């Protein structure tokens, strides 16, 4: 069974925290590759001006085009939302029976796991990987592999606020992506 | 009074943690510049496999060129050995009495300020800026400015360890600095 890591999120926008995490785990547990899985736009969000899935995908290709081992997984975008990880992993496990999936999660998300949908049944479908700062320890009743990393506390939401507020975004996300964001007016048009 | 930031460290090697913090604080508190204050090495350690003050400055030069607002301060390097921040700031407070420096530190260090040599006298020479990830609160007995930043937990010590064990260093520090390290064979000596 080949080992593949998957990092899910809105990727609105994708950033160095996503890349760093992927790289870190890729090497730490020696994975064949890491797939970036964008989730579907959940209901009741089109009430303001929201980034289309199309742009999130373009920014995601910009961010990962330089890595052969980083791919985009459209499984969740191929269906309606919200995107429950359990439903998703159930389809990916059926599509790739020879793969052991490692679902990568940021240390700050670990506590929220008991609230995920069918998380216990989801535990049979994959192996969770919680990422944490060197020396810190993730707490959870669930079996989870930990990978210590120079964790980068950047997120898509903070980047959205920064752009809306004409704040700095230096070092926060790939250059080819900030270009795409300004050229197209995202979060600050 | 012009506001100036100071970031101290071995810068052995300088990395993205340093640059991210500088830019974040430079903006958050509207500073005119940020100065990188490298530590002087103990006199008796200039062989085995320890980087020279020489190799450190060139690396730091690489990491800061393209930033007009980032410059190197050599005040501590003008002494035969390591000297306390209090002694260094007291000297700078005098050479530039028209400046109110902002000594910047990682949030995880704030806890130990009480053990700093002359911490008390020092607190009246500079204004401390504790850096913190969003959410995390900075617990301290002192009247310190806190700036919320998407913290990057990379350190020189973690990097020196990565190169020694041929591990990945991606996204952790500038390419110009990485090129220099591998070519001159530092750490991986
Ligand atoms: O399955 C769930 O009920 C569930 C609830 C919250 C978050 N997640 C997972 O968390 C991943 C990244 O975090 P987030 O907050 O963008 O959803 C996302 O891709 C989902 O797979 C999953
Ligand atoms: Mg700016
Ligand atoms: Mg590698």
């Amino acid at each position: 069974m080949r080992k593949i890591g998957i990092i899910g999120g809105t990727f609105d926008p994708p950033h160095y925290g996503h890349l760093l995490i992927a790289n870190e785990v890729y090497h730490a547990l020696n994975l064949e590759e890491v797939w970036f899985l964008p989730n579907q736009i959940p209901p009741h969000k089109q009430g303001r001006d929201i980034t289309s899935v199309e742009s999130r995908l373009q920014m995601l290709e910009l961010a990962t085009e330089a890595e052969e081992h980083f791919s985009i997984c459209l499984e969740e975008l191929s269906r309606k939302g919200p995107s429950y990880t359990y439903d998703t992993m159930l389809q990916l496990t059926k599509k790739y029976p020879d793969v052991q999936f490692h679902f990568i999660i940021g240390g700050d998300m670990v506590e929220y796991l008991p609230k995920w949908y069918n998380i216990e049944a989801l535990l049979d479908l994959v192996t969770f990987v919680g990422v944490a700062r060197p020396g810190y320890k993730l707490r959870t009743p669930y079996p989870i592999t930990t990978v210590e990393i120079p964790e980068f506390a950047v997120s898509s939401s903070l980047l959205r606020e920064r752009y809306k507020e004409k704040k700095t975004c230096k070092y926060l996300l790939p250059e080819k992506v900030q270009v795409y964001i300004e050229r197209n007016g995202l979060y600050e048009s």
